[PDB]
DNA sequence: AATAAGCGGAAGTGGG
DNA sequence: TCCCACTTCCGCTTA
């Protein structure tokens, strides 16, 4: 099953859901999601993986921080905006 | 107030 | 047994 650092990556690379989500500097790997859109993306995420409940925005949050410990996304001192790792967006 | 972003402890679910 | 990789729930804090 996907993980969801490499969701959104990949969601990044095909541009799929470009008004949800986007690149702010993608040589730094910092992205950013939309105030108003980022619930579509996030309900995208919830059935991608055949969870039991509607997914959040709140709840994807959640998981997203979960990486800030290891490493594959930091918060970013800026309204919805996240950091891949080096690792992460060289793989 | 209304709305929104951000936080994380705790317990539950999946698939090894 | 026991960790993975989240998911779900809840209460709190700041803007
Ligand atoms: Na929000």
């Amino acid at each position: 099953k996907i993980r969801l650092y490499q969701f959104l990556l990949d969601l990044l690379r095909s541009g799929d859901m470009k008004d949800s989500i986007w690149w702010v500097d993608k040589d730094k790997g910092t992205f950013q999601f939309s105030s108003k859109h980022k619930e579509a993306l996030a309900h995208r995420w919830g059935i991608q993986k055949g969870n039991r409940k509607k997914m959040t925005y709140q709840k994807m949050a959640r998981a997203l921080r979960n990486y800030g410990k290891t490493g594959e996304v930091k918060k970013v001192k800026k309204k919805l905006t996240y950091q891949f790792s080096g690792e992460v967006l060289g793989r």
